[PDB]
RNA sequence: UUC
RNA sequence: UUC
């Protein structure tokens, strides 16, 4: 179906749309560009290779590259791996991109680049340079740089890439860069705002540097300033997990109240760990259009309590003010001045880390009339007392965070405590959706009882993950949530004694139990697997890693349920061959769909299994059980089976004839088994197949028979890669197919290769030459 | 160094004090029995193999076999393999033992017989045919047996294996087997004792049958027997994790007030599971050598309060009434009779599963006095309430469980509820340190020194997976001056204060292991320096705490010798570039075993070797994803002598490994990425003992890597699962692994050529290549 | 691969 | 393999 197999190691991507050749040959292990990259070729990325030097040779016929991203092929050593460090930087040879005149930008971040590279054409727009050992910027350097508009400078001098000297950047080395709008020098060891900047910047980066002052007319001219970033400049270092040297005698970046005059434009000014302990209102009296400010990682815990600079704030979107803390101070409340009621347009309010013992309803008084307010965020405080009531009037809130306290009777893990939450990797560049949430997860509520959650009728999510509540439910300890469509309930010690558990939560669609394996791990103890039978509306039920080996009740019934996730328990024990009594666990959930029971220890599945599933299930996985032994014909009960799901075990086989096992099965997932060969007539006549995966296995020789073209033109993805296959004669009309179909199969480049005979070993297929076995 | 390779697939060894040749091969995937095993073969083990018959040919040249275990080479089909499911039962042909003069220990079980093998030697004393499908027992099918001393009959017909007929024995049986000891009819669907049964019986098992009543004589003659079972005859079904019949008309097992007159003897009387709802004193009139009574699941927490029989028991040491609950029924507290009070001798009770809300010491006072109790286990019964200084009572107890309960202000995992605890295989903690209190999961979730008082003799608490997340100051345990072992384990310990556990001047061992909860959270204070102020530990367990953070930069102990580390994030701490964490273990100046495997290490930054303590000796890194490791660093662990590498991905040895380490006695290199050693690598490493290769992806081994001054001083030299090339240039090392003094496990099974063609999947021990020498 |  |  192909004339012309396609032996580049890179992937090619059109889209004529925007007329792109796309070629991505992002870590390949090429050293050296490879030949035979399309003479059409608009962006090229070469990202993590170990290609050495760059000359005219590297583009010489790609005349229209827009794009190049040649990053990360000899990474700083602290910052690259430890088992291939690169032994020597990149070598870029003169002329080796005068000649693309189309180029638009440049990304050569990560190759231990000495100097700014000379010879850029003129049409460059942006231009990367971070994670080199550039540290002295000279206006010499930048002259060929006259129309560019985005430049990324930093991550050249820091902890883990030092330079062991400041920074340099000679007087107006910017200035006649008349055409800048970006300007990134974060991470830089820099000592003051280098000016005279050009008035066209809408983007200032000058975070976690050594800049101890501003002076008052560093950003005098930069009236078309958007965002301004100089956090991390006099750190707060209590508990930085980064080496972290803080300003002498404990003193603040210092701001001149009017250093933010000329920036009438600016939405986003990011002060984070800044050691301030004072926010002036002047600072803010030209700028009415400020929609972001971050003031997390201070020292303003007094000036949350007086605040008056809020009152120049009413378009402000987002406020973060998290770990202002006292150090050593566990306050007994939390004070909120009423200068917040005045922030009308805010959206988003975030206070973690301010730490205090108890939070009353009185001291959120200032927020009740923000008629905007979605999120409010009083994660990690320590609070230990919380009547959870308050929030009747927050009905307008889209998420109440008290995640991380201590409360009895979306942000990633790592987030205010990270050096650059905004670092660029060398490969690239939730239940919210229901309604009000309540997340009081990872607290210490131990009991619950139905008063805890009095005038809390509108949630539709309550997140009581990780808390400590061994408790045996009996459909009393939620009655006011009338309208709760999500409980997560998982890490805790749930006792399911009753088949009554949940009941009151009469609107619920999803449940996640997981991780209550507690009560499941001790002989003799009644356990409730029925309680599904109340629950209406229910559509999923989440119950992984709860060590399910015993029942005293052998079905499930369910009218709603779509998807039960039952990974990581016992069903091995509950099927013990000779135990007839749970087979028909499942079978009464007459919607089910969806059923995950990967992880059960199944290393075969006794008889009767697949007659025991409920009728319309659609999708299975059996994945992760060391499953040794699978009797295919009994996929013949699953009458509409679509997606089975094998991967990790340890299977040796596939059927006969899968067609005669299942009529409905289109996706086959086989990865990671002991596969070493296809039966004869394997997807003869399987026409509802659409995808398979024999990755992973040990396959040596595949024949045609085994694999009808009827059925692989159907195919969307077809996986075959890392597996153990014999580059022989014999192989000839496997190696000739592979090479000219147009069906999907990824890695050809990477991992799909030959483990023999001795001369092609290690060669991918898609490279091999058999005209010996034609002569 | 020998020269005769041993090809044999079988491990032999000699005690030739009872001149036993020991010939063992257990698991060896044969199908039939291999030439060659020495003629003077007494212990013959074949079982897990596939071996479809025996014949004459068998033994014929083993003449002087004293025991034949030839177990479990077909397995019914729902107890073996599904896998590797046996098609056809094992054949046995007439005189395959017969010529067997000395045979005394014969081991059918699991191989499908349907008949009482015959033909078996006069000399037999022990016939084991469990897990067979032999469910009808003939008189004369037994005649053969005259001098038996111990018969396994049971596993022949239960749910795991059914028969789908009541189990026949024919009337006096086994009366005239004048010297049988041991019978074993369990799992067996037995319908009634068998009758008559020979006066020499000392062991008698009828447990897991359907026997519903015992006559008054069915025990008459049997005054020499110790043990009896009758466990499971009318079981307790509720929440059993088996099919489970029980008894009609909820009766119980009925017994007859008399039936164990006769039992002079009996030390260990065993009614588990018979529905009992009471103890006739009767019973126990002419039994007072009873030294073990279970009467675990039964329905007898009436008769725990009354229990009139215990008067009859005085010499009992061991009894358990765990499990006895009335269905539905949460009690308030614990009623125990005074009756309790004469069991002069007890040193075990365990009262499991009564269920009962509240513990009072009151409850308690009929133990007050027996002077020899060591055990007291009430696990499993939700209690709710119980002030633990009412313990201040049973000083002189080694162990009170408490654990499994709701608290809040050895026994296998599977136990009371298991089918057959004392099934065979095909195959084959703290109470050391004095008075244990086991609170272990329960739902305390907040500790306060009063909380302990009165309780200061404690040498090991077990608070194990409980609630408690709360920063420990060193004024929670005041009253535990005498501890020794706090496992802290599964909690929220949060360590704020390095003054945690200081109270505790006595405590050796410390595990706050999975302890992770505040650790897992940025931003917030840990102590890991708490160590200083205790002077006297030796073993502190701090795994998957997932640890990437600390406030102190050193942990210091003068006392420490291990350190478990695992499951944290090292790699966190030690991120390239910051180098204040890179004597977290400096100062613990006499730790000599660290584990600091799964902690994502992917490489050691320079500095972590020169950081370890001095006296280091034991170092696992194992588990981390390692890609790279510089051998040359092993130099600052003067003192190391076990290296745990294992389960990582390096890909080379050390160019000389003496180079590296003068001291290395065990490099442990399993499950990597090695696929050759340098040409030096073993050259001169003559302090070696212990070398761990296996699971490697090694082709070629040659003599300059593998100097054999070093190679026969080992103790052990682990190849399994590479990757040999058995070609011309193979000869050296396969001329080695074959004559070599030096253990190498699995040579029979696991040490194989992959190629060249001819040889590929052929083992190493059985090459030859006498081609490479024309 | 007798639990 | 810039976090
Ligand atoms: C940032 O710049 C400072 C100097 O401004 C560097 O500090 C010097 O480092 C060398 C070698 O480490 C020392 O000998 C000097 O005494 C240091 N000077 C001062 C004033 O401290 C620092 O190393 C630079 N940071 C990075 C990450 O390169
Ligand atoms: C080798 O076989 C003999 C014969 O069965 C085993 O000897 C028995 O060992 C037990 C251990 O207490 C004694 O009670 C039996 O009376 C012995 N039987 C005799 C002496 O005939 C011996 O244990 C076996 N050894 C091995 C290693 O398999
Ligand atoms: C134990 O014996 C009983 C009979 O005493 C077996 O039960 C019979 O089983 C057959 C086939 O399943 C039925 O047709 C009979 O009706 C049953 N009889 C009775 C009285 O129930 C039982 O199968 C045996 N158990 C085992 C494990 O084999
Ligand atoms: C964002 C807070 C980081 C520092 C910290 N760490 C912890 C911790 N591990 N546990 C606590 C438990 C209760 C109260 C405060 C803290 C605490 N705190 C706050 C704290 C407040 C007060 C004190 C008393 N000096 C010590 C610590
Ligand atoms: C060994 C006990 C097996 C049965 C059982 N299972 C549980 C369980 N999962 N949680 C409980 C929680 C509190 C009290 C009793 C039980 C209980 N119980 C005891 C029990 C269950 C039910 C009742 C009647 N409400 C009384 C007592
Ligand atoms: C291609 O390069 C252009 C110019 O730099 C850029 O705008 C576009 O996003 C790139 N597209 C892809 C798919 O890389
Ligand atoms: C809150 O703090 C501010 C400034 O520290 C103070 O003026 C005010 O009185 C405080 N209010 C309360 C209720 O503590
Ligand atoms: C919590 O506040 C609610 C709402 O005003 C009130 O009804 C209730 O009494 C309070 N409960 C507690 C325990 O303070
Ligand atoms: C609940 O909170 C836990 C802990 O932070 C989190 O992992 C989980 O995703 C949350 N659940 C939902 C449904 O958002
Ligand atoms: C459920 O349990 C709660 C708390 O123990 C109790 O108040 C209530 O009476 C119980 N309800 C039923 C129907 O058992
Ligand atoms: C669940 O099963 C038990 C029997 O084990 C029964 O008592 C109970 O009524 C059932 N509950 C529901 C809701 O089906
Ligand atoms: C099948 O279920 C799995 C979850 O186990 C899901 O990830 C996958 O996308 C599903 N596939 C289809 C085709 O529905
Ligand atoms: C499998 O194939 C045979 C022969 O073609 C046919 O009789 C049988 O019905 C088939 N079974 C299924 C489920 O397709
Ligand atoms: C404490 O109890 C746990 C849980 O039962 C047990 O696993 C652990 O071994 C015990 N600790 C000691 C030191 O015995
Ligand atoms: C430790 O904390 C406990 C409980 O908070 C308190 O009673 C005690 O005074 C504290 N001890 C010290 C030495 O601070
Ligand atoms: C542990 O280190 C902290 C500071 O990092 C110090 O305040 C504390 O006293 C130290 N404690 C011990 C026991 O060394």
């Amino acid at each position: 179906a192909r004339w012309f197999p396609k032996t580049l190691p890179c992937d090619v991507t059109l889209d004529v749309s925007k007329n792109h050749v796309i070629v991505d040959c992002t870590d390949k292990h090429l050293t050296e560009i490879p030949g035979g990259i399309p003479t059409n070729t608009t962006n090229l990325t070469l990202t993590i290779n170990h290609i050495p030097d760059i000359s005219p040779a590297s583009f010489h016929r790609l005349v229209h590259l827009v794009e190049i991203d040649f990053r990360c092929n000899c990474v700083p050593i602290r910052l690259g791996s430890k088992s291939n460090m690169c032994p020597r930087r990149l070598q870029i040879k003169p002329r080796s991109f005068s000649g693309l005149t189309y180029l638009k930008s440049l990304y050569l971040d990560g190759n231990q680049l000495l100097e700014i590279p000379q010879g850029l054409p003129p049409s460059l727009q942006l231009l990367s340079l971070e994670a080199n050992n550039i540290f002295s910027i000279r206006k010499e350097q930048l002259t060929e740089l006259a129309n560019i508009e985005i430049l990324y400078l930093g991550q050249n001098c820091y902890y883990r890439n030092p330079c062991y000297v400041s920074y340099s950047i000679e007087k107006d080395a910017f200035l006649n860069l008349t055409k800048l709008k970006v300007l990134s020098l974060k991470d830089n060891n820099v000592t003051t705002v280098p000016t005279v900047l050009p008035s066209t910047l809408t983007e200032l980066y000058l975070y976690n540097n050594m800049i101890a002052e501003i002076q008052e007319d560093d950003f005098n001219n930069l009236n078309q300033l958007q965002i301004l970033d100089l956090s991390g400049n006099c750190p707060r270092c209590y508990n930085a997990p980064f080496p972290c040297t803080p300003c002498k005698n404990n003193s603040p970046l210092q701001i001149p109240v009017n250093a933010f005059d000329a920036l009438t434009e600016l939405k986003v000014l990011r002060l984070h760990s800044n050691s301030l302990q004072h926010v002036p209102p002047r600072w803010f009296k030209n700028i009415n259009n400020l929609q972001e400010l971050d003031l997390s990682q201070n020292f303003l815990a007094k000036e949350i309590g007086d605040a008056k600079f809020l009152h120049f704030l009413p378009n402000l979107i987002q406020l973060d003010l998290s770990f202002n803390f006292e150090l050593q101070v566990y306050r007994a409340s939390m004070n909120l001045s009423q200068a917040f009621s005045s922030l009308k347009s805010l959206k988003i309010l975030r206070i973690r880390g301010y730490v205090f013992k108890e939070l009353k309803s009185f001291q959120l008084s200032p927020l009740h009339n923000l008629q905007n307010l979605e999120v409010l965020d009083l994660g990690t405080n320590f609070i230990k007392i919380a009547n959870l009531s308050m929030f009747k009037q927050f009905k307008r809130l889209k998420v109440i965070d008290l995640s991380v306290n201590k409360i009895s009777p979306v942000l990633e893990q790592l987030y205010y405590f990270r050096y650059d939450k905004y670092a660029r990797s060398c490969r690239f560049k939730s239940c919210y959706k229901y309604g009000q949430t309540l997340d009081l997860s990872k607290n210490s509520i131990f009991f619950i009882k139905s008063s805890d959650f009095q005038h809390l009728s509108f949630l539709k999510c309550l997140n009581l993950s990780g808390n400590l509540i061994s408790q045996t439910l009996n459909g009393s300890e939620f009655q006011p949530l009338a309208e709760l469509r999500y409980l997560d309930f998982s890490n805790n010690r749930l006792d399911l004694l009753h088949s009554t558990a949940f009941e009151e939560l009469r609107k619920l669609e999803v449940l996640d139990i997981s991780s209550n394996s507690h009560y499941f791990q001790s002989e003799g103890i009644t356990h409730m697997l029925n309680f599904t039978k109340n629950l209406k509306v229910l559509q999923k039920l989440m119950m992984n890693d709860n060590d399910i080996s015993s029942s005293t009740s052998r079905t499930m019934e369910s009218e709603s349920l779509r998807t039960l996730e039952f990974r990581g328990n016992h069903l091995d024990v509950l099927w013990r061959d000779g135990d007839n009594r749970y087979l028909q666990l499942f079978k009464n959930l007459l919607k089910l769909e969806e059923l995950d029971i990967s992880k059960n220890s199944l290393s075969f599945l006794p008889s009767g299994v697949f007659d025991g599933m409920p009728p319309n299930l659609k999708n299975l996985s059996l994945a992760k059980n060391g499953l040794k032994s699978f009797i295919w014909e009994k996929l013949r009960y699953l009458k509409n089976l679509e997606t089975l799901d094998l991967s990790h075990n340890q299977l040796t086989t596939v059927p006969e004839r899968l067609s005669n096992c299942s009529r409905s099965l289109k996706n086959l997932i086989l990865k990671n088994n002991q596969i070493r060969s296809l039966t004869k007539y394997f997807l003869q006549d399987a026409f509802q197949l659409r995808y398979l995966d024999l990755s992973s296995n040990k396959i040596q020789m595949i024949q045609k028979t085994s694999f009808p073209e009827n059925v692989l033109n159907n195919l969307k993805m077809l996986l075959l890669h890392h597996n153990r296959f014999l580059c022989t004669c014999d192989a000839v009309w496997f190696v000739w197919w592979v090479q000219h179909t147009e069906v999907t199969i990824p890695y050809l480049a990477t991992d799909v290769t030959c483990v023999g005979p001795g001369a092609h070993k290690g060669q991918s297929v898609i490279s091999l030459d058999l005209y010996t076995c034609e002569l």
